[PDB]
């Protein structure tokens, strides 16, 4: 159903939107910054050499660096809002889309997308919190796939307009790039500027309320009960004001002992439903999933050409796009405990076999078709489950009292274990694919066994609810 | 040097800044039109138009830039005055860095626009944090603390470049030297570490917030409680009745929805608004930023190289040293007679350089006199208009639009900034004698304007101005 609760979700989209762009635009069009930038201008070769590898690395590390930092950060400007958080990351993404479309050097782009992470670690936090305070309960895991959904939808835009582009500078030649390129490259750079003025206007002229938990939290209780009167479309709504009361009075309660996340870290019942959120945050880099976002092009450059690379970067992203719509009535019919569990099953699917041809033969033939397509396979499981209900998930498992930081916390994980991942991971696909991709199996069943026995379904829970720590067990001790 | 010397130093912090991010550019401008190679398409390597053109563009960039801090200064400062400072400071120190990283005149230019929004975020925010940091009786020698460490930011900016050799040639081809190379760019960066410097002061000591914005937004204990930190006695019922008359009006103006343009169809505070943005805006009438921004090409026609590094840095350190006497004073003589003994100066500096290039341009003695009239000129600006300003436009406002207003003055002057230098710097190379004559009457005007309608402020309560009265400011529509 398309409700006030979807009109406002989708608000918060846009940041989500910017998140996924950023994330992909830099690698889109890298071919054409190295050219430009003359990274490689002694060298025979000018996209390959050890100043482009060296540096295009540090290009990432800003990202991911930067999204560390933005989720860790998150946790305190959300504490100043919501929204607030959705028109500071509007009004920042804004400004970074114009110093990276601007940049004529690799210190000022590398800062400019160190700037971006930040954007992207705001994002990850704060737009899933959003959609978790702004929502129907029975709707928070279809509207909070919507999150991942614009993600997608992000990286498929990104791909989409390098096509307008000319589709590859010459590697061997000495030819200078075309003026189109030199200009769609920095246009496609500062496209997020005019998606984030898009996204402060939705946020200033229609969507003007805060989320009804946090008015509700900060004493504004009538705004709260405007504003969740208008998500849930009619004048009675006291049960989601009993839920947003009972945990705001633990809020309170928790503030009143002295509760901050350091000393809940020292209260095992909170250690646990923490530790829990951090492995599940951090456990999504471990299929690999920026392996093939940042190195989409690295990983397939032994066995294919620009034109075929091209066409599959498109279908991939676009499968992955239209994979996340399932997960929209899956999270909700099934539940995230089962989808994540599917998700697990998808990913070993995928890599057992991968590694075992790699282990037979390398240049196999066989083993390039199926690196492609067990990618493919990776791609529907991963857009349909783990990515949609990880952040679906991480904003209904913890009690109130916690919610908000703990979230944060784990995203930064999420970004810092993509740090872990991605960089050896390009290491050793080029060593032995196989050592890589036996991990990443036996990473798929270990996270399978870890949810199928620690991890309970969160479905359906009010706003500041545990099923790991009871009511009793929270406000008594906390 | 009481406690509210350390608070109002703390927020100078950030005026050191501001002055040092205004002329860090122009200091070392020469290496950066070497490294950037705007010139080299040429014969001489530092003059040629498209400098020019790009030079003009980065000044106007910190214009517009400064402009738009002060009006978004008036929005930011109700959500915190040292809120302002923390915003500011976090701004500069990544502001800095991207400056001290860029390698193109489109990321300087960029650094510069946003520079200048926190030198127009600063303009507004310092002088009413000291304004609300201080006893009633001290906010202008304390205010001009804030211009004080102003000129002191520029002195250290001039002082700095000094370091460096000053050897990019104009007729050299020479590649810079690596310390050269280096040092311009540690020069942008280093308020990036005094910037860590202020955030650290604001944190650490100076933790709390201004008495008149804690009673405006209702906690009125910790009012007290900065109150009588900032005064160091308990007992401060007067300053927090002051702070309650002017909350209270604040209050019941916005209970008639007094804004900033609901005031200006209300003569009464009309004219208080105008009076305020046309003294604020004549400040850039006196010349002041021609000579801080065209510091070189004022001099690089009658004098050289070496003789242009003792004339910057001797007039610099002049500006900052006679800041100083304002302190004393601005409060034992007041603001109007200091403002008005100010235009005396300007004039005498300006109208003997106006009339002697008319009598020989080319004269061996109009240099001399013009040096002269400079160092006049400089000392009458620093110790009267430079600071008293600033002082003046965070206590002639009634509270109902003192923020408000205060920032409109502030961004008006920055607007009169880009009217004044630019203008100033096409004219002043075809006829000295008209600009002069103009600065010239310009001070017979700011002179009568000043003696005719702009009154003593000095001793008003917090909130209070000369021009509308307690009673006046109750009128009921
Ligand atoms: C977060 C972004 C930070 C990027 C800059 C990190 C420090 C890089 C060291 O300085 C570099 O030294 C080179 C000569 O040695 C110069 O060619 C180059 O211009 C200069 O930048
Ligand atoms: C106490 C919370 C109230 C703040 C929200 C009020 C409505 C939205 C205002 O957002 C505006 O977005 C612009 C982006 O261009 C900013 O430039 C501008 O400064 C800011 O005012
Ligand atoms: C409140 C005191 C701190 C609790 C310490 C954490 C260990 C107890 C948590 O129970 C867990 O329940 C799961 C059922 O879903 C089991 O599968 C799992 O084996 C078990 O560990
Ligand atoms: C879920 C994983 C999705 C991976 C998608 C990452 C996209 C980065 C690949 O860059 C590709 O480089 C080519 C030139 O080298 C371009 O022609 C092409 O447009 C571009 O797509
Ligand atoms: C985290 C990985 C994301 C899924 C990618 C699946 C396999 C990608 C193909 O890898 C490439 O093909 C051969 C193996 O198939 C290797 O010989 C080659 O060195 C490697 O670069
Ligand atoms: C109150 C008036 C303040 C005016 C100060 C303006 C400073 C900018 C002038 O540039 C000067 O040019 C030289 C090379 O061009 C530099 O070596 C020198 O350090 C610098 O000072
Ligand atoms: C890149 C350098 C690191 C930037 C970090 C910015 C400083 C953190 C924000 O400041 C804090 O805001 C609170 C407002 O309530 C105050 O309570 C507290 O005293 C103050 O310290
Ligand atoms: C904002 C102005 C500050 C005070 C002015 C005095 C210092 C500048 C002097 O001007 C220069 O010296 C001669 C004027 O006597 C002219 O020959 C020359 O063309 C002119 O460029
Ligand atoms: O979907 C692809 C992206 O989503 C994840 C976060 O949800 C990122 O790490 C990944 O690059
Ligand atoms: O030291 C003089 C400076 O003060 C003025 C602001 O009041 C600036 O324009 C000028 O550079």
């Amino acid at each position: 159903f398309f409700s006030t609760s979807f009109k406002y979700v989708l608000s918060a989209c846009i940041a989500s939107f910017i998140f996924g762009y950023q994330v992909s635009v830099l690698n889109t069009i890298k071919n054409f910054i190295v050219v430009e930038f003359e990274w490689c201008k002694g060298e025979k070769d000018r996209l390959n050499c050890s100043n482009n590898t060296i540096q295009s690395s540090f290009l990432l590390a800003s990202v991911f660096i930067g999204a560390v930092l933005g989720c860790g950060f998150s946790g305190y400007l959300v504490q100043f809002g919501r929204r607030l958080s959705l028109l500071i990351i509007y009004n920042f993404f804004f400004l970074v889309s114009i110093l990276t479309s601007i940049t004529h050097h690799f210190h000022t782009i590398l800062f400019a997308r160190l700037l971006s992470g930040f954007g992207i670690g705001l994002v990850t936090v704060s737009v899933p919190m959003y959609i978790s305070e702004m929502t129907h309960k029975d709707k928070k895991g279809a509207y909070g796939v919507m999150h991942q959904l614009f993600i997608t939808f992000g990286i498929f835009v990104a791909v989409m307009l390098g096509l307008a582009m000319g589709e590859g500078p010459k590697a061997d030649s000495t030819e200078p790039l075309t003026s189109f390129a030199k200009l769609w490259w920095r246009l496609m750079f500062l496209f997020p500027s005019v998606i984030s003025l898009i996204g402060i206007l939705a946020l200033v002229v229609f969507f003007k309320e805060e989320t009804p938990y946090f008015l509700f939290e900060k004493g504004r209780i009538e705004e709260s009960k405007n504003i969740l009167k208008k998500i849930y479309e009619t004048d009675n709504v006291d049960e989601p004001l009993n839920a947003i009361k009972e945990a705001v009075e633990q809020n309170e309660s928790a503030k009143k002992n002295s509760l901050s996340l350091l000393s809940a870290l020292k209260i095992p019942s909170y250690r646990y439903v923490i530790i829990l959120g951090c492995l599940l945050s951090g456990l999504q880099q471990f299929t690999g999933i920026n392996v093939l976002v940042s190195n989409s092009n690295e990983l397939y450059k032994e066995f294919l050409d620009s034109h075929l690379i091209t066409i599959l970067s498109v279908v991939m992203t676009a499968v992955n796009f239209l994979m996340t719509f399932p997960a929209i009535y899956i999270v909700e019919k099934l539940g995230r405990k089962t989808l994540l569990l599917w998700g697990c099953v998808g990913v070993l699917v995928a890599y057992l076999p991968t590694a075992i041809a790699n282990e037979i033969n390398r240049n196999s033939n066989f083993v390039k078709i199926l690196s492609i397509v067990a990618t493919f396979v990776m791609i529907i499981s991963f857009a349909v489950s783990y990515g949609p209900v990880l952040w679906i998930y991480l904003h209904e498992m913890f009690p109130s009292e916690i919610k908000d930081s703990a979230a944060s916390l784990a995203s930064l994980v999420n970004w810092v274990c993509a740090i872990i991942v991605v960089f050896p991971s390009d290491i050793i696909i080029k060593k032995s694919p196989s050592i890589l991709f036996i991990v990443f199996s036996v990473m798929s069943i270990l996270t399978f066994f870890f949810i199928f026995f620690f991890i309970k379904e969160t479905k359906g829970g009010e706003i500041g609810t545990s099923p790991y720590i009871t009511m009793e067990e929270r406000q008594k001790h906390m």
